[PDB]
């Protein structure tokens, strides 16, 4: 198997500075200008000063008060996503998009080598757009992306077999990339923090991680993935009745709801609102509308609009919210 794995680099703030020559070569922080905002993404620039994505805004300031901070445009970097996605076709038909920036390619059965695949992504998008791609060669969906975040700005990385598990063994497992940032500390507080403390040496997905750690993927790169629901839920701490406090539940749901449509490129025109009543039945209603929506606010408003014309009959110990009749590709 013949894996390429592609990831744009800081690719909101590159194309910021790609779009404006005055902000080339400064650190460029992309992210929510308003009082809770995150750092969506910022150059390497801004990366040397200590900022990262998730980090909060304010902080970010305080680390680099002269950096250039930036909204996100949101139509803009999907622009230049599909005009990257068009290269990544043309290579060949079998591509997993993963994100806005991020896709896996199977060359398997292409004739050019790799190498030469993925020299040609990289200069068919700086001609495109003058961004650069970091890209990862293996035999894996796993190692093909350790690869491509590897020599991580305009990277370039092969990780053929000979280099089964030896070369992971320095890699810090907050890297592990695979399944982090829910045993962050877990394994930090057990002890082992290099996946060499971890080398074949709790989640209940650990046959995924252990054979991860080896050279064994198989999982395929999956072209034609189609998401049919997004949606969250949560038990609650004891029944109610309580309309509003059901409402204050859906308006958090409708964030991180509206946050994966965001992230999968698409809109939705359903909501469906669910609860589970006391004599544990499980009740929903949905609402159709004419126009699109993937707003936070808008979604929100569709599902309190559910919520107000349904007259509960019996306590509430669960509430979920859910989006489906989703928008194309
Ligand atoms: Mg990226």
């Amino acid at each position: 198997r013949k894996i390429i794995h592609v990831d744009m680099d800081a690719f909101f703030a590159s194309i910021e500075q790609q779009d404006n020559p005055e902000y080339r070569g400064k650190p460029v922080i992309v992210g929510g200008l308003s009082g809770r905002g995150v750092v969506s993404t910022c150059s390497y620039e801004a990366r040397k000063y200590g900022i990262h994505s998730a980090m909060p805004m304010y902080m970010a300031k305080k680390l680099c008060p002269q950096g250039i901070f930036l909204p996100v445009r949101r139509k803009r970097y999907e622009e230049v996503s599909e005009q990257i996605f068009r290269i990544l076709y043309d290579i060949t038909p079998f591509v997993e998009p993963v994100s806005i920036d991020e896709a896996y390619l199977d060359v398997t059965h292409v004739d050019k080598n790799p190498e030469d695949i993925a020299l040609e992504i990289k200069k068919r998008v700086k001609d495109a757009t003058g961004l650069t791609v970091s890209v990862g060669i293996s035999y894996n969906k796993f190692l093909a992306k350790l690869a491509s975040d590897w020599n991580k700005p305009d990277g370039l990385m092969v990780i053929t077999e000979d280099m089964v598990p030896e070369i992971l063994k320095p890699l810090p497992v907050t890297k592990v990339h695979g399944i982090g940032e829910k045993s962050a500390e877990k394994l930090r507080s057990i002890g082992i923090e290099t996946v060499e403390d971890l080398l074949k040496l709790f989640g209940k997905t650990g046959v995924e991680i252990y054979n991860r750690i080896r050279g064994i993927d198989e999982r395929p790169v999956e072209t034609m993935r189609e998401i049919k629901s997004i949606g969250k839920e949560k038990t609650l701490e004891k029944d109610t009745k309580n309309k509003e406090l059901l409402i204050q539940h859906l308006k958090e749901f409708s964030e991180i709801v509206s946050e994966e449509l965001i992230k999968e490129r698409l809109y939705c025109r359903t909501v469906t609102v669910k609860i589970k009543t006391a004599d544990f039945a499980v009740h929903t209603k949905s609402k159709t509308v004419d126009k699109y929506i993937r707003f936070s606010e808008d979604i929100y408003e569709v599902a309190k609009g559910i919520l107000e014309e349904w007259k509960l009959e019996q306590y509430v110990r669960l509430i979920g919210l859910s989006v489906s009749n989703l928008s194309p590709v």
